[PDB]
DNA sequence: CATCTG
DNA sequence: CAGATG
């Protein structure tokens, strides 16, 4: 956890790199589970041959983890982070809608830059246009008081459509968090559910809404059941208007709601836990049921819940409020 | 995984 | 349709 903290950061720059610049998907592999294990070691790595020793670290790396033992860096390391090249790569990537594979396209052509890419506005499509034009209120986190004002909005519009709706905030910003990266809204509604042969309009019908008053300004992208866009709260009495903020709203049968909602609260941490947890009372979890486990191996049969509640009685455990939903 | 592009 | 992005 901090023991081998250089090495496993090291490993992933190389990681990363791989990955991002060439091609490398297998080596980028490679450094993944090697820095995922030395992670996991226990004592203080003294040198190449004894990290070798371990699983995914072979010989490479062993060397590299030498060099690094043995100076305060790594040439590799040195000779990436110079070169434009591997850098522009992972700058245009920053743009919303830029993968690596396009960003690797961009800069062969010569796009390097925030500037390079306005010229070519041409070369983008309509994801990375928007992406490109709120780069800056995109990076922007988003404090907890407008999260509120936010949900503040979408609430009440989604009720005005339909009293039958059910929304909610996951995120962070359920679990307390103090500022967030962006809104995600889970969405469900009686009339659909697992069985239930769609109803598209189920979701469209509040994104239009949303349009309607303003909050929602661009769509990303709009499918049936998920919608990717951007929104704003409504500046004042101007001189202060506000960043613009990413949002998805996504649509779930009702039969499975809270499984969602569980999951998307996270944290990460949390769930891994309770998923052991659910496993060891006999259970299983994922994004959308708890089943319970047969014995012959595994087996099935949607567990039915109506809250976050059920699934946490059924494992048996002390139902948490999101807050303490940490670790 | 769901959506988009081409 | 493969392949990209989130
Ligand atoms: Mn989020
Ligand atoms: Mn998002
Ligand atoms: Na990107
Ligand atoms: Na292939």
């Amino acid at each position: 956890e901090t023991l081998n903290g250089g090495i496993t950061d090291m490993l992933t720059e190389l990681a990363n790199f791989e990955k991002n610049v060439s091609q490398a998907i297998h080596k980028y592999n490679a450094y993944r589970k090697a820095a995922s294990v030395i992670a996991k070691y226990p004592h203080k790595i003294k040198s190449g041959a004894e990290a070798k020793k371990l699983p995914g670290v072979g010989t490479k790396i062993a060397e590299k983890i030498d060099e690094f033992l043995a100076t305060g860096k790594l040439r590799k390391l040195e000779k990436i982070r110079q070169d434009d090249t591997s850098s522009s790569i992972n700058f245009l990537t920053r743009v919303s809608g830029i993968g690596p594979s396009a960003a690797r396209k961009f800069v062969d052509e010569g796009i390097k830059t925030l500037e390079d890419l306005r010229k070519n506005e041409d070369k983008l499509n309509h994801h990375q246009r928007i992406g490109l034009k709120y780069f800056g209120d995109f990076e922007k986190r988003i404090p907890r008081e407008e999260m509120l004002q936010m949900q503040d909005i979408v609430l009440n519009e989604v009720k005005k459509v339909d009293s039958e709706y059910i929304a909610t905030v996951c995120g962070s910003f359920r679990r307390g968090a103090e500022s967030s990266g962006d809104m995600d809204v889970l969405l469900t509604h009686p009339s659909f559910t697992s069985e239930s042969t769609k109803q598209p309009k189920l979701l469209h019908q509040v994104v239009e809404q949303l349009q309607k008053v303003h909050f929602i300004t661009d769509t990303l992208s709009k499918g049936e059941t998920k919608f990717m866009g951007v929104c704003q709260l409504p500046s004042k009495n101007d001189e202060k208007e506000y960043p613009h903020r990413r949002i998805d709203i996504r649509l779930i049968p009702k039969d499975q709601y809270y499984c969602g909602v569980l999951y998307f609260t996270g944290s990460d941490i949390f769930n891994k836990n309770m998923r052991a947890h659910a496993l060891e009372k006999g259970f299983t979890i994922n994004e959308y049921t708890i089943r319970p486990l047969g014995v012959t191996g595994v087996a099935g049969e949607p567990l039915p819940v109506d809250s976050e509640k059920d699934i946490f009685d059924y494992i048996q455990w002390k139902y948490r409020e999101p807050k303490d939903r940490s670790e």
